């Protein structure tokens, strides 16, 4: 029955833990964005909220504020139709990616013809590992994060020289982007509450719409920062940021898209959540590029524009070493590293960046990639229209 | 691209708070869960635990052991391989369907041609709220607007708009037990359960060092109209009672689907198809009256009537929610739940809507039947609605 296609993206600014969007509660933030979408999407013909037939977000730490099916409570914050449909979904860094994958499905299947797909994280307000808490206190466990990222490097003979040349030019290619205002169109700006030195309310309420985390950043000072990992090659400046942020893509079926005014914009060529290898958790995205390459029938030399997630600088650069890119193409406006990483909702964030930077260059084909706690990895590629 | 269909579906028999299943780890139950379905398929072909793409499946409180994408941590624990993907979801109460639903999405959109809906809930080992804090509403914001009562509570609004006094909700109770035991009397159950091995415990709740084969639903006990009558309302004033209000419960339940085309090649009969879904949004005043609008909606996606439906499984999350239900669709009740309900099997929250379609599919197959109809009221006042049809 449907074809899928993205009518609207846009994404809050990203927030630094307990920075500009900490005084907003998980639920706010991201219900924020759902309107925000919705209201966008509006304008060229008649599109209000009570269209949309299900909503589908990523978030990773379900525990709280971001408990309880947030996507339905967010829609439901935001004063939103409460006949709209939602679900809230969790594979880890992926979640956010996946949403789209999923919220395409079912207009494929024909079960609806408008759908947003979301993703969350306030990273502030509720942070990793609060959704386990008492454990404890042939068979083997996955690395943490961390040890991933040293595993990974060691494996391709990275250095803490290599990822910190990454790192620096993931500020740098940031830093240029927000200089030329090339995030100016996806991104809605958000009122946030105020918070003060003791954390409480001033009255105000700004209207945050930089990403926090850029920095003056250079190959010397980044040169003597520690390690997280005693023996790691990686530091703080060369992994990503823990970050405040949600995202959201409008969906819709192209011809009920066309009849009612709305212009298509882009489709999914392929897409997939892989599993990858145990031992070195993160380096998924060797195995998720090369489904969605083969299932699309296409090359790394096809694509225009890559968004790989910068969790670890290690994981980019391994990925580089085997599917061998155009570094030029590969994160062009900067990545988590620079812009931050709140992990439910990256995965959105990465489809919405890379949508506006294909539509800013006129170019064709974008892959979004990446890597997820508990050896998963998602892979898209998507297509301008 | 893909049309997609049912080749399997099993589940585990369902265990009592604290009861027979309350040994495992909730991982190790959906695991052993995810491992049957993928079992059950290679009995007649090549199929195998590595043919599935991906695993989607639905738990509710996606605490501790059962956090972290249990879905995927379940398949790693049952020793399945790494390569598969897999993702948890939650609608609450709907997760188990709705992971249905997505699935075939997955395969609908062409993005795979075999994958796993299942779902979980252990809730003898993870209890509703174990994923919110102490204060309770501090998971919304001071700004909510929308009045939106605890399930209790709810299913007595229902009941008050319906005039449903404490007389039908008992009567009916009565004849979920009653149809339950019949089913299970006549081994209606014994095609759809994969039989579990679990550990024994003691009067404490300590593991004894048997394991045992558990195969059948614990919670069909004794029952009659004065026993009922006898009970204690979970609310004061209330007409519901524990007799005639689901079973906090252990079980899994999962489906494996595959596209059309995939499933004939690989040798395995196509079982079912859906032809209407959906997710949508309830009354929040009443919060689980949604079955109502979620059976309006797929009969209408569908073009027919509750009368072209041949049995129906809506959850007895309570009494009052069925009867409201039926109140307003007026079906022939003696097609509905006619294996019994949740009150008499149990309510293992997140795996309810993956049970409910594996159970609803093996009564067609065992009356070659043809149309069923799901549906499940859900927390956050949603409603799950499929309707299938053996193929
Ligand atoms: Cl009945
Ligand atoms: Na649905």
């Amino acid at each position: 029955m449907g074809y899928p296609v993205i009518v609207e993206a846009t994404r809050s600014p990203i927030g630094k833990r307990n920075g500009w969007l900490s005084g907003l509660h998980a639920t706010e933030l991201l219900g924020a964005v759902q309107k925000a979408v919705v209201d966008k999407a509006g304008i060229q013909s008649g599109l209000h909220a009570g269209d949309v037939e299900q909503v589908i977000g990523g978030c990773v730490t379900q525990f709280g504020e971001q408990s309880n099916n947030i996507s339905r409570v967010a829609w439901l914050t935001a004063g939103l139709p409460e006949h709209v449909g939602a679900t809230t979904v969790d594979c880890q860094c992926g979640s956010g990616q996946q949403a789209n994958h999923l919220i395409a499905g079912l207009i494929a299947a024909g079960a609806i013809d408008v759908g947003i797909a979301c993703g969350i994280e306030a990273m502030s307000r509720v942070g990793l590992g609060a959704n386990a808490g008492p454990d404890r206190s042939w068979d083997i466990d996955l690395p943490n994060q961390f040890e991933a990222a040293e595993r990974i490097a060691k494996r391709r003979g990275i250095t803490r020289e290599d990822v910190d040349v990454f790192g620096l030019e993931s500020q740098r290619r940031a830093q240029r982007a927000w200089a030329e205002g090339r995030f100016d169109r996806e991104i809605s700006p958000i009122q946030a509450p105020v918070l003060d030195e003791q954390n409480q309310p001033t009255g105000e309420r700004r209207l945050v719409f930089r990403d926090q985390g850029l920095r003056e950043t250079t190959m010397a000072g980044l040169g003597e920062l520690k390690p997280v990992l005693e023996g790691g090659i990686h530091t703080a400046g060369t992994s990503s940021q823990i970050s405040d942020g949600a995202a959201a893509v409008l969906w819709m079926d192209e011809a009920v898209a066309r009849a009612h005014g709305l212009t298509p914009r882009a489709r999914i060529v392929a897409q997939a959540l892989v599993g990858a290898e145990p031992y070195y958790h993160l380096d998924g995205p060797v195995q998720s590029t090369a489904k969605v390459l083969e299932k699309a029938g296409m090359k790394i030399g096809d694509i225009d524009i890559v968004e790989i997630n910068e969790a670890f600088a290690s994981v980019v650069l391994s990925w580089a070493r085997v599917h061998e890119p155009d570094m030029d193409r590969v994160n062009v406006n900067g990545g988590a590293i620079a812009l931050g990483h709140p992990v439910g909702c990256t995965g959105s964030r990465l489809i919405t960046t890379a949508l506006h930077e294909l539509e800013r260059t006129d170019q064709s084909l974008a892959l979004i990639t990446m890597c997820a706690g508990g050896a998963l990895s998602t892979g898209t590629i998507i297509e301008r229209i």
